[PDB]
């Protein structure tokens, strides 16, 4: 597989701090990864939250980063809810675009306790 | 904003041909789009069907370009399902990429009648 991400499920409290983690293999010096977002509930467009490389790292407009901020280390893409809200809920994945072809990752699904 | 669609619900019989519209909206500069779709059921990964562009088109490997193709007409995108099946029911959708930024249009259902 081109992605390996943490555990694809995940249950979080309120408030809570949860970190993903999706790794592209087979990387080189201009390997960059974007993170996007779906919501629960009606299938509905992929939200973009930001764009991370080795020479730019790129938040979406609007984006409060108090509570979600992402991180490249090595050929490791990170993203990082601070402060787990309700609406935090959904499914979290990262998109990698190479030779006119869009890549994604697994869903990480991130829900509150039932 | 920044794609028109195509009616964004449709309902296809089988074997009904089924044609679908995106259309990229402050062309400043050269456009170009990728195909995109997400299964009805169990929330799950976007596939890629192709990205369109003048200077390059490129088709999904596996993708039977018997029963799905695309094209761009100046700041138009379209995917054609040609002989609509059962297993093409589900969501459409295009996303492009301006600036390290990934944009996506609403989504296209297209499902049989009930």
């Amino acid at each position: 597989s081109l992605f390996r991400t943490s555990p694809e499920m995940v249950q979080a409290s309120l408030g809570e701090t949860v970190k993903l983690r999706c790794e592209v293999m087979h990387s080189n010096t201009l390997t960059s990864c974007s993170w996007l977002y779906q919501k629960p509930g009606a299938a509905s467009k992929p939200i973009f939250l930001m764009y991370l490389s080795k020479t730019r790292n790129k938040t979406a407009e609007g984006l409060d980063t108090r509570y979600i901020s992402g991180y490249k280390a090595n050929d490791n893409f990170y993203l990082i809810l601070h402060r787990f809200r309700e609406e935090d809920q959904g499914y979290y994945f990262c998109s990698f675009l190479s030779n006119s072809v869009l890549y994604f990752s697994n869903f990480m699904s991130v829900f509150l306790p039932a």
